C-alpha cells in the first residue's frame, strides 16, 4: 500500500503531492514540482512550509484539517493572485493512512481550471 | 487513460473503472474479492447485468457521477438481500477521456 | 516485494513480465498478455508453467538460471513453433531488499 | 515514457543514472549521486562529460556504443586503485529508447562488488 500509493502519486498525471505529518514531502508528482516551481533535485523529506514560508494560517487550516481524517474537495475556487489577476482553481486535501489507522499525512491534489 | 486504466487494476482498495454504459474497464483485485466477481475476465461486462437487483437509488448516484459529479460518503449505512447490513464508505467520481468518461467507484466496508 | 518493479512492467511498452522464485506472475505489461494470449482476467500469482504445461526443459534451465543470479541476454535466437519467429530476450533476476533475489524478469520481442 | 524511465531510475536501490543522447543526466538514483559525489541538487541536464572531465576515452567508446544501441554489460571489471586496492565493479550500459521510438539516450549502473 503506502509504497503503491507513493509511486502512484509520482507517475501521476496531475499535480499530486504526499505529505507526512509535518508536511514534509513524501511524495512528488512531475507536474506539482513545475507547477510549484520546486525545481529536479531531491525535494524528499523536505518541509514545504520551510520552501514557502509565505503560505498563510488559511492553508495551515486546511492541511490541519486533512490531518485530522477530513477530505477536503473544492471544484472551483477563486483566488486573487500577487500578480492581480484571479486565478481558478480545483483542489483536494485528503489524509492517507498508516497500518494502524492513524493518519499518516495527506496528499494534495490541485489545477488550474482557470 | 491507459495510465487510469492501471492504476485502478492494481489499486490496494476496491476500485473499478467504469464507461458510460456502466461497463468495466478495470478492476482491482479486492473490487474483484468483496464484489464477488472471479478472476475471470469481466471487461465490457455490464454492472447492472451483474447485479440486477441493484437499486434505482445507486443509479441514480451513477448518473450523476456521469454528469461530472463527485460524489463522497464518508459513513454509509445499507441493508443488502441477506439483509445483514454494512457500513460502508463510498466516493464515486468522474474521469474524463474532453468530455466524460465514465467514473471510478470506491467502496470500503467499515 | 519491489512495487517499483512491478509498477514499472504493468506500464511497460515492450513485452515484459515479472515473477517469484516459483515462477508465478507478479506483474505482467500488455503487449505480453497479448503476445501470450493471456487474456484479461487476473492473472497475478498464477504459475507460469501451469498456465503453460507444455513449456521445455531449456526454458525451464532458463529460468533456473535465472533464479541463481543470472542475467540472460540472447540478441537474436531463432525459434520454431510450423512456422518461424526470430526473437530477441532476456532473462534476469529482480532482488529483494534483503539482497536475496525475489524472481526473475523476462522480456521479449520479434527482431525483425 | 519518458516518465516511466525517469521513475524507475530516481527511484532505484541501486546506483542508477539515466541520460540523454548528449550524455547529460535525464535521472538519477540515491545512490548513483552518493557514489559519485554528485550532491542532493538538481543536476538535470549537466553533461557527465562537464563533471568528470578526466573521464576517458576508453569509456567514451562504451557509452557511445550504448547510443548506437549496443547492450554492453560486465559481470567482473577490475579496476586498480590509488588506494592499492584493486576494485571490481559490475556494470551495464544500455540505449532506453523514445516513443518513436530512436534511441533516446543510455542507462548506465555500476555496482561494486569487490
Amino acid at each position: 500500500s503506502d509504497e503503491r500509493l507513493r509511486l502512484f502519486t509520482e507517475h501521476a498525471p496531475a499535480a499530486l503531492a504526499m505529505f507526512d505529518r509535518e508536511m514534509r514531502y513524501l511524495a512528488v508528482s512531475r507536474r506539482w514540482r513545475e507547477d510549484y516551481g520546486l525545481g529536479d533535485g531531491d525535494i524528499l523529506g523536505m518541509s514545504h512550509y520551510d520552501i514557502f514560508p509565505e503560505i498563510g494560517e488559511e492553508w495551515k487550516s486546511v492541511h490541519r484539517r486533512g490531518l485530522a481524517g477530513e477530505v477536503i474537495r473544492v471544484e472551483e475556487d477563486c483566488f486573487v493572485r500577487a500578480d492581480g489577476r484571479t486565478q481558478w482553481l480545483r483542489w483536494e486535501v485528503r489524509p492517507w493512512y498508516e497500518g494502524e489507522g492513524r493518519v499518516g499525512g495527506v496528499v494534495i491534489f490541485t489545477e488550474d481550471i482557470t
